[PDB]
């Protein structure tokens, strides 16, 4: 079975993420669980290299848009999902406003009956002791819209979307988010009309956790199609 049969339960995840922010090398690993039928994720996160150099929310999005939940009427417009399980090339720049950049470079493919994601993450240009690397940002999420396009030119989709990261004294720090995804395998694959991702997140600590971490739960739906 291949394709927009292997979400139809609930699909463990993993992640693993490898990253330099302005010199600052660490690593973190993250596993759960996703059911893209009801469009949930659920997944935590551990700093496993020691102190984590940027905040936990720039990192939310970086940290699985194959369990978006798509309408019967939008069923045919599931790029994710499509590629699968010969997985696709997920790469961003995510620019900071007044601050540094990130660039991320992911694998999603199937490992056996696992769904992997695998993350390079380099990010330069921050501020010493600016929202990021000064830690002043809310440990919060806001509702968000993800607008996807196709991009035809490069046999996959182009992404763009604008995060807003909470600063603790009222303020915000944006971060623009520019994304493409293209098959990870050699072969046909769904281009979608134009439509969002509907996004709703949650981040919490486990409290029986030493080590420094989160806790996400996500809800996805697709919309923008009538």
């Amino acid at each position: 079975s291949k394709g927009e049969e292997l979400f139809t339960g609930v699909v463990p995840i993993l992640v693993e993420l490898d990253g330099d922010v302005n010199g600052h090398k660490f690593s973190v690993s993250g596993e759960g669980e996703g059911d893209a039928t009801y469009g949930k994720l659920t997944l935590k996160f551990i700093c496993t290299t020691g102190k984590l150099p940027v905040p936990w929310p720039t990192l939310v999005t970086t940290f699985l848009q194959c369990f978006a939940r798509y309408p019967d009427h939008m069923k045919q417009h599931d790029f994710f999902k499509s590629a699968m399980p010969e997985g696709y090339v997920q790469e961003r720049t995510i620019f900071f406003k007044d601050d540094g950049n990130y660039k991320t470079r992911a694998e999603v493919k199937f490992e056996g009956d696992t769904l992997v994601n695998r993350i390079e993450l380099k990010g330069i240009d921050f501020k010493e002791d600016g929202n990021i690397l000064g830690h002043k940002l809310e440990y919060n999420y806001n509702s968000s819209n993800v607008y996807i396009m196709a991009d035809k030119q490069k046999n996959g989709i182009k992404v763009n979307f604008k995060i807003r990261h909470n600063i603790e004294d009222g303020s915000v720090q944006l971060a623009d988010h520019y994304q493409q995804n293209t098959p990870i395998g050699d072969g046909p694959v769904l281009l979608p009309d134009n439509h969002y991702l509907s996004y709703q997140s949650a981040l919490s600590k486990d409290p029986n956790e030493k080590r420094d971490h989160m806790v996400l739960l996500e809800f996805v739906t697709a919309a923008g199609i009538t």
